[PDB]
């Protein structure tokens, strides 16, 4: 509480020409900018500093009053549990001016809001100028989700007849029907993991090269998870010598195409696929697709990638190709090129009839079959 | 920056009967509305209209000021990087007062929002006054999520020991024991797609007039989905003469039911179950469900429906009857009566344990079996 | 519209007095409290309540004039149209000081929002400081979709060759490979019930008073859901006399484990695993998990839990243990243990291979196999 009435009559002139020179400066408080001291030089009518030097003139005004005027002086105003002051020359990107309201004792960001959802456990999401109500599935993601994969051996080259849900497995390896050569490339077997090995203080079958080197980009270093784990083999695919079906890489090397899946019934899904596997390239060269062709994303090791990236040479990498295609099947799906003779080294392939995400895989999914008990 | 003090004291009374004709304004400044021409009639004292007419007196006030003044005249207030100022009359829907924030350079509306998500990746949504982070599942859809199908044969008429996971097949028509008949119904080959069929420029069998009317309706009219496809059989169910279980559709027209599931163990997962199938009237009349009873939501080619529509006779439909029972099985779950001696063609039947969402299929969705490889 | 501009100057003196004492007044409009009457004690110069008492002066101003005043009188300024005005004493818990813009009828709380959905059928959620549309599967729930299950039986105890597909099986009791009895603990048989049984009126085999005592605890009470449903087999597990593996519970209890799955093929989807049973203790006690070890998460009959957790003696319990392991496999997963000789009831357990929320569930979730026909 304050007061500036009354007084005597006799010196009504000198608060007169005051009340005047706040009524000339109340047509709209906008301060250029908040200073610790006053300035100097460059001031005149019109300019608005905050004047919050330290000691307790802080944010009192020192508006300049020179045109128009006897003599300039620094005019203060005290605030007193102040408010929302508008500021012109810097704006947020929306185009709101930004506005200190000072809560009488720091400046604070002005605050709307004109919807809160109802404190009863529902997350609400806005629809059509409305929140509305979501479901449980919104917040769970997608890499735990256990969907149901469609490759009878789980890749381990075993056969079907193996049982998938045994963690270890006596059959000798077997082609899988999910990996027919193509342009004559030849396929055969390239290693096995074995549940209680002896390279990691066993009695088992001995790792190889291609399986340290596959484990160690597994990330699965440790005793629980490198002494230990699930059975299945790999195979090396050796592309043939013929030459149909060129297509050229983003390095515009030109390739073929080195195998087919043997046009699977997995295009149904609104025509969406998705193939996970695991591979490391041996000799020569190779890329993916031939060019940027209907929809496409790939993702290597989490990251997306575009067609035709060359795969660096002796690397286990990540691939997630999903696409659409209304066809209903495909032979090719795999749209993958390799230059001849090159050794390209693979390990637990996982497809999906559709766009699923179970981010980098360390082991085939499961199905269920008639050897599965 | 401007002023309006100092001047001499003869000339004082003029500018203070000004002064106080504006401290009479400032009670509150609310624009009555824009206008482009000062109103030459019908405006009294309190009347403030944002004279906004080309020229230099853009924005200008135009305040009439008629009762208790010797002279009427509008007296005009220029602005000058001028700030938010409330309207009355109209509003917005939430009851918020239209404000038009004059920007310097246009009328900007109001500005607000206590919440903005940070820029880390991740959606958040609303949940009790605060914003939650989401899931990666909320972002992707539905028709495209590859869930098992629960029919053993595809819906193909081909029996169980036919791969599913083949394009093609050379297995003879096989009824299917997920279509039992009811009240007498016959249930009869109606025909077959053939892979490289000959009627599109190939050497196979041809196809008959059902088929391609299905396939004008599939919208599957290129050659590369109209001559190429997946095999599977078509069968007509003719009603039978008994008069069991009769019902009544939305015409009131009465019906009675002609096929059955055969007590199937679907109604698992919250007594929820999901049945898609594709469908032509060749004779008589048939309708959907009996009344409405419990809870129940039909999707016709994506159009939502009402119990006892009566499906366009020769017309292929799209429907998605999902609801929900506790009683864990039921054998007449299609709840679907027709009039006795109509021709009934279906093909494509998809069954789900479950609310899904595929959208209008082109093919039946896989499973896994012994005959799966 | 109002004026109190002009009246002779020989009352100037008056009004302007009373003009300076609101323009001191008007430094910054914030009330301290709405009264329905005017302070009559304790009010001084800066004290303003809105008198709102019944009557014609309804929000008509009361601030109290007396420092440097020569008689302190209830100053009234009534209200037109009225707008925002802040409030300083009571603010919102985010900051904002509480406004009730007064809309001309009512005391409206102040309104923003910089951002509406369009209205297309799309739900969107903020992200990086934008709204982004967000897909079909954040509305629907988890409850209801149509998992696949891992067991080959069921759960039954009828063997895999039973087909899961139907409402009853004629096949004895069988034990399953899912639950190995651990530390010598004997699993027997415990129960079965038979559709249409003679108990609620029916000709079949009757059920015992453990099945009562589940289904009780299930809420199939009605006879469209007790009376009728599938058929399955129950077992009970004794403990053994061994002492390998021991483990304290939640009340300090020393016990043992009794059971192993025999190392399942499980723990893939990112080591994701759900285990979801119904259980019953006859004798004994025991408990859940050993301690809080790495992630886990418990709910009973849909409450969560914490791990060694006393299950009450004799009640059917829902259990759902989801926890994350990248070893690939377990044979303990369950990590439960029970004390020598108890006696434990089971029925209808369920395992899924990643983090899925069926609910509480009234029936094995189904498969598909070779006898899936």
């Amino acid at each position: 509480g304050l007061l500036i009435n009354g007084l005597p009559g006799e010196g009504h002139y000198s608060d007169l020409i005051r009340m005047w020179r706040w009524d000339d400066f109340l047509r709209q408080p906008v301060v250029k900018g908040r200073v610790a001291t006053l300035p100097t030089t460059g001031q005149a009518e019109g300019d608005t500093y905050i004047f919050t030097g330290s000691g307790s003139n802080q944010n009192r005004l020192a508006r300049w009053w020179a045109t128009g005027a006897t003599t300039a002086i620094w005019e203060y105003m005290p605030p007193r549990l102040g408010w929302r002051v508008q500021v012109a020359n810097e704006t947020t990107p929306s185009g709101q001016v930004k506005t200190y309201e000072y809560s009488g004792t720091a400046w604070v960001e002005l605050v709307g809001g004109m919807s809160d959802a109802p404190s009863d456990g529902k997350a609400y999401a806005r629809e059509s100028g409305a929140w509305t109500e979501l479901g449980s599935a919104a917040k769970s993601a997608l890499n735990v989700l256990p969907f149901m994969n469609l490759m009878p051996d789980m890749g381990r080259f075993a056969g079907t007849a193996a049982n998938p849900l045994a963690t270890m497995f006596t059959t000798s390896w077997t082609p899988s029907s999910f990996l027919n050569g193509w342009n004559g490339a030849t396929v055969a077997d390239g290693g096995k993991f074995a549940f209680d090995n002896s390279t990691n203080g066993g009695a088992g079958p001995a790792l190889n090269a291609r399986v340290q080197a596959l484990l160690a980009a597994m990330g699965r270093t440790w005793t629980s998870v490198s002494r230990y784990g699930v059975e299945f083999f790999t195979a090396v695919l050796t592309a043939g010598s013929q030459t149909t079906t060129g297509s050229a890489g983003a390095d515009g090397v030109t390739r073929y195409l080195c195998c087919s899946n043997g046009s699977k019934t997995v295009f149904n899904a609104g025509g969406w696929a998705t193939v996970v596997m695991w591979l490391r390239v041996e000799s020569g060269s190779a890329h993916i697709s031939s060019a940027p062709y209907t929809t496409h994303r790939l993702w290597i090791n989490g990251a997306v990638a575009a067609p035709g990236v060359v795969l660096p040479a002796n690397q286990w990498v990540h691939l997630r190709f999903s696409m659409q295609s209304y066809n209903g099947y495909d032979n090719a799906c795999p749209y993958i090129y390799a230059s001849a003779g090159a050794q390209i080294a693979f390990a637990c392939p996982a497809w999906f009839g559709g766009l699923v995400d179970p981010g980098i895989h360390v082991a085939p999914i499961l199905t269920i079959n008639g050897a599965s008990a």
